[PDB]
């Protein structure tokens, strides 16, 4: 009668005042983590990512939303974690490069090479590896690419493109900046054309913005990407009402998603922090963004459309989840911005540990691509960066700062940072390991090569 | 039996610029991860703290005398991760307070009740709680004690005293700052004096300077801490070379070793960090610090010395080693101090993880109290607090920024951080819990009742 356990609650389980009261145990863990254990194959792999959400990202996320003595029902259910870096490379001198961008953390998991900030699929050398995905595909299993940012962004685009450079989004950007792959030039394409030729069952995102632009050469040279897609035999959708029409997805009738111009609407709207802003103004509460919408998708809704379509296939699928604007609202110094999408992140993964559970097969793991610049500091604190006091769920108030950057956006960090797993192979990820050993995880589990 | 291993070997593979290169892993880990699960009793606990070593503290550390895809033999060897949650209270409110300070922290893991921040050993309404170090004495374990701060300082304190405010070091202070706790009022002492009361066997540290001050009242009034102590029958020793001749540590004959007035010389030197250091500034290689002694024992001695006096008791042991001055120096925005005493501490877990692998009933924890503000941020950052670029042993430039106070010393931050373990019921720490259910774990282990 085995199956595999998630930690149903690691809330503090009485009184936080009292003897005991803020314990999240109620007894021996021993016994749980050996029925946690498991070198089966897996059928499966859902890869979800909190872009820039690291340890600190989690915690201000929690004490807001669910109090100190919450718990994340799906973020904080993983039983297995361990500590993984992420350190990149310079290009010229191949020595690491100890505070990564997307591009190179995201080449780095889906394709076991290190590489530098901006390149996607390549090396320092600039040779094309392959990744997760297209291994996955090759060997005939299902693949999804889903996430709340453009799909040109770094993070999807890793799993599908090889540029020199993250910028090269579409024809008109990669003539220019990413000569070398421009297909007037006998290169493969821009990140959008690669997308394209990729063809995962189901992508979902926003960036509809790039599909606008015409092919400089080839087959559909003059056409839209857009049509282009279409003349391929792609479904696309644009709202959740077609994407919840859909009934199948593959390689003959593929999903494409296009639910936006740009990135994907942020789920809470607040003000972005200041200077000595915990002093100078009242704290801050978060409030839904009514722009968020009934036609437009979430991040949960997405994830399980994906899990639905992709368990079609006999052979398993695999499937990376994106929660994107974590980093995007992290740069912005925005708070609310930032913790919102920290819990539609948690969403998505509630409903991923609910498949995973009931299936038996699959590995759910939960990271970030690097550490970030938010820091939950003490109420009168006075800091030269940017700050803002919010209301938490406990009442209380909580501050956050953002102080590693006098110019336009904050910055990444290079802290190593929390990887959570459950399911088949979910013990390669305790205790520490590197960015590129998820890679080989994946790989081993799937049963690959 | 298949008696439990610590990560052999984490260091990256081979060449960090190729695939697979940087990887840490050389297989599946799921078979020694079961080899690492136990339920059975632990003879010994050994805790040790790196006072504000956060993921961030170890990773600047790691990067600096180690590289990127270094390893720390001691901090990265222990199988079992988690992260753990440390936020204390509102003393009026008795709400959470997001970022604890050491006295609250300590309080938490070594009687299991939150508390407010400047607290020790008392809960919010300043009632006492039962430390970890008095139920072992009292089930007749051998018990030690051992920093590299002053005796007096939180984290050490927390194990023997019970003070409203942790300022009340000795007699002096207390009479003005913890009233209810002066002798002369009736109360149970200041710390120093209640660490007196405590008798552990050993007890190594700084804080001479306290040690001068005369009691108020009781059975030693007029009379000095150090005669009181000597009155008492402790053996003090003062320096390495009395440390090492000492054979003997019990209950009718406890050590007591002043290593300084103050706290114990860190290991490593090198300039403050400033404004635009990174900038600025040249690259910083850190100097060994020409102060520190052969006189003067190291923490690795220390805890060396610790482990053989009270091993001898075949009841079994609980020992506390803290690696002080990770906080001090972050405080103090000296990435030089910061990291030697990171580099230290990994020097005290090395020794504890030698015998605990040895022994085989012996329980190894790693953590830290609280995390604290250094980042590891972009060589080219612009920021507005407090930079600095040193050379690591990679050959390649780390820049760290200090940037979440205006004021005089860097803050401590409330980001959950790594737990570590190794040996009998380290699966207690996996996943997520709270600095509570340490002192819970602790207790089940050595099966106090
Ligand atoms: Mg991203
Ligand atoms: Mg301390
Ligand atoms: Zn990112
Ligand atoms: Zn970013
Ligand atoms: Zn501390
Ligand atoms: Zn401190």
């Amino acid at each position: 009668t085995p199956e595999m356990p998630v930690l149903e609650n690691r809330a503090a389980q009485g009184n936080i005042t009292a003897p005991g009261g803020a314990r999240r145990l109620t007894g021996d863990q021993t016994a749980a983590l050996r029925n946690s254990l498991s070198d089966k194959p897996a059928k499966n792999i859902i890869l979800l990512i909190g872009d820039g959400m690291g340890d600190s990202e989690i915690t201000a996320a929690r004490n807001y939303a669910e109090g100190a003595g919450g718990f994340f029902k799906g973020i904080d259910a993983l039983p297995l974690t361990g500590q993984y870096t992420h350190y990149a490379l310079n290009k010229k001198t191949g020595k690491p490069d100890y505070v990564t961008d997307s591009a190179a953390s995201a080449t780095a998991w889906s394709t076991g090479v290190k590489t530098y900030n901006g390149a996607l699929g390549v090396d320092i050398h600039e040779k094309d590896h392959p990744t997760i995905l297209e291994m996955a595909k090759a060997a005939g299993l299902a693949t999804g690419n889903v996430s709340t940012a453009e799909l040109q962004d770094a993070t999807p685009a890793a799993l599908v493109a090889h540029v020199t450079s993250r910028k090269c989004y579409g024809p008109s950007a990669t003539s220019q900046k990413c000569p070398g792959n421009a297909l007037e030039k006998g290169g493969k394409g821009s990140i959008t054309e690669q997308l394209l030729n990729a063809r995962a069952d189901v992508t979902l995102g926003g960036g509809a913005k790039t599909f606008a632009e015409t092919a400089t050469a080839g087959e559909w040279q003059g056409k839209t990407l857009r049509e282009e897609a279409e003349a391929r035999g792609y479904q696309l959708v644009s709202d959740a009402a077609s994407l919840n029409s859909v009934t199948e997805a593959n390689q003959q009738k593929p999903l494409l998603g296009l639910f936006a111009d740009g990135n994907m609407p942020v789920r809470w709207l607040g003000p972005k922090a200041t200077y000595h802003g915990n002093i100078d103004k009242p704290a801050v509460t978060c409030t839904p963004n009514p722009q968020r919408n009934d036609s437009v998708p979430t991040l949960a809704q997405m994830t399980d459309k994906a899990i639905e379509l992709l368990s079609k296939n006999e052979k398993g699928f695999f499937l990376q989840v994106e929660g994107a604007s974590i980093d995007k609202q992290d740069h912005a110094a925005n708070p609310c911005g930032q913790i919102g999408e920290t819990v539609d992140l948690d969403e998505a993964v509630q409903r991923a540990l609910e498949f995973a559970k009931k299936e038996g097969n699959t590995l759910v793991i939960v990271t970030a691509d690097h550490a970030h610049a938010s820091q939950i500091v003490a109420p009168d604190t006075k800091a030269p960066g940017l700050t803002q006091a919010l209301n938490t769920k406990d009442g209380a108030v909580m501050v956050m700062s953002y102080g590693n950057s006098e110019e336009d956006s904050q910055e990444h960090t290079g802290s190593q940072l929390r990887i959570a797993a459950y399911g088949p192979h979910a013990a390669n990820v305790v205790g520490l390991t590197d960015q590129t050993d998820l890679f080989y995880t994946m790989k081993a589990a799937l049963g690959l090569k």
